[PDB]
């Protein structure tokens, strides 16, 4: 649990114009280009889960990168979505890729000397897939994309439904006010498996981490664990197949016998690729 002392971490405020709200970032400068640290699931308000489950400031202290730790978003997939939540109050619309991709990258070249463009987007569970869509959409900003136990597949089959349940467990938070009922063309635009040709067009570098056991992150209490593992391993398998299929040949696959979706698995993936990101970030 977190990183040594003494490290020169900065918490910052960040104006969010489209959320009208500050954005409060965990930020430890160290190199123009970045790794963006996205959070899970049940991303809380107070640190980023990379920080209180993980050293990874101490980890990545002067290897010639910036960390980036953005706070907050549950259950948000960062991404912009529609409406508010509707299902518990929530008082704005999240609109966190416009806050990764415009106002966040804006507000640290200005004030803190990192660049837009040529980082890395890291994320686990709810943000693994988000990962993978910024790098899709963004690749100027986003040449490496890292998922770790990631929805690679959510408009497909019943991915949209056990979505939904995850989100409304994690903060009582509504997915079809996200990205809308599942026929919505939302849920394929921000599908990575649908975008699969976008990240083999862009030569985007993916990092994939595939863990086994139950996903934790949700099934919901109806939900039989072999039923999800399964489905999660399936899913995981046909990512892999196609993006080999569609002519993929710039990722990075891992599926370690021993390794489960948790945070000790997921920082050990983090300093596993460190070497990786300074290569393709800075030569
Ligand atoms: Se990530 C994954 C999910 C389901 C099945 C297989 C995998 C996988 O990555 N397998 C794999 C095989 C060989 C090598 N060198 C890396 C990874």
């Amino acid at each position: 649990m977190f990183s040594r002392p003494g490290l020169p971490v900065e918490y910052l405020q960040v104006p969010s114009a489209s959320m009208g709200r500050d954005i409060k970032v965990q930020f430890q400068g160290g190199g123009p280009h970045a790794v963006y640290l996205l959070d899970g699931l049940r991303a809380q308000d107070d640190y980023n889960g990379w920080d209180i489950n993980t050293p990874a400031f101490e980890e990545y202290y002067q290897s010639g990168l910036s960390v980036i730790m953005p706070v907050g978003g549950q259950s948000s997939f960062y991404t912009d979505w529609y409406q508010p939540s509707q299902s518990n109050g929530q008082n704005y619309t999240y609109k966190w890729e416009t806050f990764l991709t415009r106002e966040m990258p804006a507000w640290l070249q200005a004030n803190k000397g990192v660049s837009p463009t040529g980082n890395a987007a890291v994320g686990l569970s709810m943000s693994g897939g988000s990962a993978l869509i910024l790098a899709a959409y963004y690749p100027q900003q986003f040449p490496y994309a890292a998922s770790l136990s990631g929805f690679l597949n959510p408009s497909e089959g019943w991915w949209p439904t056990l979505i939904g349940l995850a989100m409304n467990d994690s903060g009582g938070y509504n997915a079809n006010s996200m990205w809308g009922p599942s026929s919505d063309p939302a849920w394929k635009r921000n599908d990575p498996m649908v975008q699969i040709p976008r990240l083999v067009a862009n030569n985007t570098r993916i990092w994939v981490y595939c863990g086994n056991g139950t996903p934790s992150d949700l099934g919901g209490d109806n939900i039989p664990a072999k039923f999800l593992e399964g489905l999660t391993l399936r899913t995981n398998q046909t990512f892999r197949d196609t993006y080999a299929a569609d002519g993929g040949r710039n990722g990075v696959f891992n599926f370690p016998p021993n390794g489960t979706h948790s945070w000790p698995y997921w920082n050990e993936q983090l300093v596993a690729m460190k070497a990786d990101i300074q290569h393709v970030l800075n030569g």
